[PDB]
């Protein structure tokens, strides 16, 4: 299953914006798979855990009001397969 709610992303400079989040659950643990925004431009996102785990992003798909969705780096493909699922439904 594929589990949402919000986090908190960085671009370059580091300016902060609220983003969609989208998790799968494997082996027990909550994995952050992708994020969604309405900004190109961001780099990484906060995971909150144990403190904060900061993770990069993959360059965006766009999507066209524009969503841009970034998957986290090294995520797997089935992964990734599971909330581009979800998010076809949404």
């Amino acid at each position: 299953n594929v589990f949402t709610a919000q986090n908190t992303a960085q671009d370059f400079n580091g300016n902060e914006s609220t983003v969609k989040s989208f998790y799968v659950t494997r082996t027990g643990k909550k994995i952050l798979v992708a994020i969604t925004s309405t900004k190109d431009n961001l780099k990484t996102v906060t995971c909150l855990t144990t403190g904060k785990t900061v993770l990069n992003l993959d360059p965006p798909m766009r999507f066209a009001s524009v969503v841009y969705l970034y998957f986290i780096q090294n995520i797997s493909s089935l992964n990734r397969g599971m909330v581009i699922g979800h998010i076809s439904e949404t």
